[PDB]
C-alpha cells in the first residue's frame, strides 16, 4: 500500500505558544523549502527511523475563536494533532477549547511543550495541568523548543508512530472535504481539501453537495510548500482543486466535493453555512469617498467568504456600509486590511450584535442587525431576544476577584469555577455577546495585566430587557450613535457615551450639547463649552 504511510496532522495552541515557529521548523526539517499563496495543505516527505519514508500533510488552523466553525473543518481533516503549550503560561483558554475540538473530532492528542529554554519555563507544572486538566499521559507529553529546533525529531516521530493513517477507500465515489480556500487571479477560487474516498483529477466533472453545483476540474495539487500541480488526488490526501470556481462562496468550507457522474452516498458531516455575529456600520474618513469604499469592500469580499454588507445611510455620517463579521478579531482584521491594502479611510460604529425582535402586529420576528432599525416605538416591542455565550476564562488566583466583580458587572451568571493548579482558576460564564463585545477584552486584560485569557461559544437567544437609546447633539439626533442596551445598565452607558464624545469631539465655538435619550427622555448630558 501507501496511504498506510500517510500521516494528516494539525497544530493547535494558544496565541504565541508558538504555532508557526513550529511549523517552520517542520517544514524546514523535513526539507519542505506575488500570486503567493498563505500557508495551507502542505505535504512533506519523512524519512522515519523505522526506515520508511511517510507523506505527511501540515494543515493550518485558525486560532481565533471568531473562526471556530473554521477550526473544526481543519481538525475533521486530520487523523491527529499536535497540541502545542508554552511551558512558561501553561494551559490558557484556547488550549483548553482546542484540545476539546481536537477531542471531538476523535484525534489522536499529542501534546508538545514548547519554549523549554525560557527561563520561566516551568515543564513540570504543565505536564500537571496537561494530567489534571486535559487527562492526558504527561510522559506521552513532548519537550521542545521551536526557537532553537530542540524536539522536531521526537515529534515528526510521534507524528509517525502515533497518528494512525488515513482510512479511506480510492475505488469509491470521491468525497472530499472543504476545510479551506482562497481567491487565485488565475485558478480562480480554489479549494483546498481532505480526500477521505475516491481520487480526482484534471478533467473530472466535480459536484458541490450543498448546491448540487458541477465544475470541470483544471488542477490539482498541494503546497511542497509551493502550490505544486499534482496528476491527482487519492484517498487520503490533503491539497487543493481548481476548476474554473467564480468565488469563494461557491466552496464554503466545510461542504463536500464528488463526482457529478457518481456521487458518494452522503457528505461529510457537520456542514454550516457562514454566520456573522457582530455588525458595525463603516463609512468613509477623510477624503476617502463612498465609490473607494465600496470598491474597497468589493475588492475585498472577493478573499472573505463571511463578510456580507449592504449599502447604509446615516443623515450625519451619509452613506456607508452595514458590514457583518464573525466576531471582533474579523471586524479588525478587515479593518487593517481596507486601510493598508486599499488605502481607504473609513470611520467605524460600535458593534453590535444581531437582535431578535417581536413587534405587536408583525407575525413574525424581526432580525435586527442595525440598531437604527430597532423600533423607534417601545410600546409597540412585545419582547427582544439577544444572543449569549458560554465565556471560559483562565486566570492566576490573584485576579478572580476583579474578574468575577467584571463579569457580574456585564450580566453575567457563573456557571463553574475550578482549579487548574493551586495558583490558576479555571472560570464558566453564560454572558449576553453583546456585554462581551464592547470592552471586555481589554478591561479583562488590564485587571490581569495580560496573563487572563478566555473564549467562547454561541449557546442561543434569550429574552432580555433592553432598549435603544438615541444619541443627541445640539438637539441633533445621530442615528448612527444609537444603541440597544439592557434596561438596567442604560444609565451608566448613557454616562460613558457622552463622556466618550465630550473628548472625542473637537474643542470648537458654539457650545456643543451632548445628549443620550431613552425614548425622548434625556437621561445623560454633556456638553463641551464654547472656545473662548
Ligand atoms: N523562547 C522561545 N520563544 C519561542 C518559541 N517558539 C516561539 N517563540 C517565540 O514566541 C513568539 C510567538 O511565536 P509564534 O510561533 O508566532 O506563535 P503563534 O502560536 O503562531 N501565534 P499566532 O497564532 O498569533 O500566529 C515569537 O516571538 C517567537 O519567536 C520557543 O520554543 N522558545
Ligand atoms: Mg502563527
Amino acid at each position: 500500500m501507501e496511504q498506510k504511510n500517510v500521516r494528516n496532522f494539525c497544530i493547535i495552541a494558544h496565541v504565541d505558544h508558538g504555532k508557526s515557529t513550529l511549523a517552520d521548523r517542520l517544514l524546514e526539517y523535513t526539507g519542505a523549502i506575488g500570486i503567493t499563496v498563505k500557508m495551507q495543505a502542505v505535504r512533506m516527505f519523512y524519512k522515519a527511523k523505522d526506515g520508511n519514508t511517510y507523506k505527511l500533510h501540515l494543515i493550518d488552523t485558525p486560532g481565533h475563536v471568531d473562526f471556530s466553525y473554521e477550526v473544526s473543518r481543519a481538525l475533521a481533516a486530520c487523523e491527529g494533532a499536535l497540541l502545542l503549550i508554552d511551558a512558561s503560561q501553561g494551559i490558557e483558554a484556547q488550549t483548553v477549547a482546542n484540545f476539546w475540538k481536537a477531542v471531538e473530532q476523535d484525534l489522536v492528542i499529542i501534546p508538545v511543550i514548547n519554549k523549554i529554554d525560557l527561563p520561566s519555563a516551568d515543564v513540570d507544572r504543565v505536564k500537571k495541568q496537561i494530567e489534571e486538566v486535559l487527562g492526558l499521559d504527561p510522559e506521552e507529553a513532548i519537550l521542545a523548543s521551536a526557537k532553537e529546533g530542540i524536539g522536531i525529531e521526537e515529534i515528526l516521530e510521534a507524528i509517525v508512530n502515533r497518528i494512525p493513517p488515513p482510512k479511506g477507500d480510492p475505488q469509491k465515489p470521491l468525497k472530499a472535504l472543504i476545510f479551506d480556500s482562497y481567491y487565485d487571479p488565475y485558478r480562480g477560487a480554489v479549494a483546498f481539501v481532505r480526500i477521505f474516498d475516491g481520487e480526482v483529477k484534471p478533467g473530472d466533472k466535480i459536484m458541490l453537495m450543498s448546491t448540487g453545483k458541477e465544475y470541470e476540474v483544471t488542477e490539482v495539487g498541494a503546497q511542497t510548500p509551493k502550490m505544486t500541480k499534482f496528476d491527482k488526488l487519492s484517498a487520503g490526501d490533503v491539497g487543493y482543486i481548481a476548476a474554473s470556481i467564480k468565488d469563494v462562496r461557491d466552496i464554503r468550507i466545510g461542504d463536500t466535493i464528488t463526482h457529478a457522474k457518481n456521487p458518494t452516498k452522503e457528505p461529510v458531516p457537520g456542514f454550516q453555512p457562514a454566520k456573522p455575529m457582530v455588525y458595525a456600520g463603516i463609512y468613509p474618513a477623510e477624503d476617502t469617498t463612498y465609490e473607494e469604499l465600496r470598491d474597497a469592500l468589493e475588492k475585498y469580499a472577493i478573499n472573505d467568504a463571511a463578510i456580507v454588507y449592504e449599502p447604509e445611510s446615516s443623515p450625519a455620517l451619509g452613506m456607508g456600509f452595514r458590514v457583518g463579521f464573525l466576531g471582533l478579531l474579523h471586524m479588525e482584521i478587515v479593518q487593517e486590511r481596507l486601510e493598508r491594502e486599499y488605502g481607504v479611510k473609513i470611520i467605524t460604529t460600535a458593534p453590535n450584535v444581531i437582535y431578535r425582535v417581536k413587534k405587536k402586529f408583525t407575525d413574525e420576528v424581526i432580525e435586527v442587525r442595525n440598531p437604527m432599525d430597532f423600533p423607534d416605538n417601545a410600546g409597540l416591542i412585545e419582547y427582544v431576544e439577544e444572543p449569549f455565550v458560554l465565556v471560559t476564562i483562565i486566570t492566576p488566583k490573584e485576579y478572580v476577584g476583579p474578574i468575577i466583580q467584571l463579569c457580574q458587572e456585564k450580566r453575567g451568571i457563573q456557571k463553574n469555577m475550578t482549579y487548574l493548579d493551586p495558583n490558576t482558576v479555571y472560570l464558566e460564564y453564560e454572558m449576553p455577546l453583546s456585554e462581551i463585545i464592547v470592552d471586555f477584552h481589554d478591561k479583562i486584560k488590564s485587571i490581569s495585566r495580560g496573563f487572563a485569557s478566555y473564549d467562547y461559544e454561541f449557546i442561543g437567544y434569550r429574552p432580555s430587557d433592553l432598549i435603544k437609546l438615541t444619541v443627541l447633539i445640539n438637539k441633533k439626533p445621530v442615528d448612527a450613535l444609537s444603541f440597544i442596551v439592557h434596561a438596567d445598565r442604560a444609565q451608566k452607558f448613557a454616562r460613558r457615551v457622552a463622556e466618550k464624545l465630550r473628548e472625542t469631539i473637537p474643542r470648537q465655538l458654539f457650545e456643543v450639547h451632548i445628549q443620550v435619550a431613552k425614548g425622548g427622555k434625556v437621561i445623560a448630558s454633556e456638553r463641551i463649552k464654547p472656545l473662548r
